[PDB]
């Protein structure tokens, strides 16, 4: 909680790490760590929340020009789901924290990548997009204390 309050002043979005960690009870006796692997969890909770929404797009009779983006985007989120957090996950418990500051590098990127295939229009998930983007910019930050 002072700890709470250091670390996330030591990120790009201070009220979205509180607000995050706080909403955790192992943060009131977390360390660093703990607060990475808070913060993984928040992330991989919006990641299967845009999983789901993409799946329920593309089987709703969707405009044809989302075909591609749809289907990059649940590709996106499959790297994230499948790899980024997980492989994070692994290293912060019992690893090199480097290799969870890469997931947190790939998911930041993957959810970028996933909301710029709508450049132009109309974004159908555009906040969960950006915060997955923001959640994994939060992460990488709180995980450079561990390097």
């Amino acid at each position: 909680n002072n700890l709470v309050e250091t670390t996330c002043k030591n990120t790009p979005n201070y009220q979205l790490c509180l607000k995050t960690l706080l909403s955790d009870k192992r943060s009131a006796t977390g360390d660093i760590t703990t607060l990475a692997l808070i913060m993984v969890d928040a992330i991989k909770a919006k990641a299967n929340q845009a999983a789901v929404t993409i799946s329920k797009l593309r089987h709703s009779n969707p405009p044809a020009a989302w075909k591609g983006p749809l289907k990059n985007c649940a590709f996106s989120y499959k790297v994230i789901l499948t790899a980024s957090l997980p492989e994070a996950i692994e290293a912060l418990t019992k690893g090199d924290p480097k290799f969870a500051e890469d997931g947190m590098v790939g998911s930041s990127g993957d959810a970028q990548e996933c909301e710029e295939y709508f450049k132009g229009s109309k974004s159908p998930f555009s906040a969960l997009n950006i915060a997955v983007h923001e959640l994994s910019d939060v992460g990488r930050a709180i995980v450079r204390n561990l390097l």
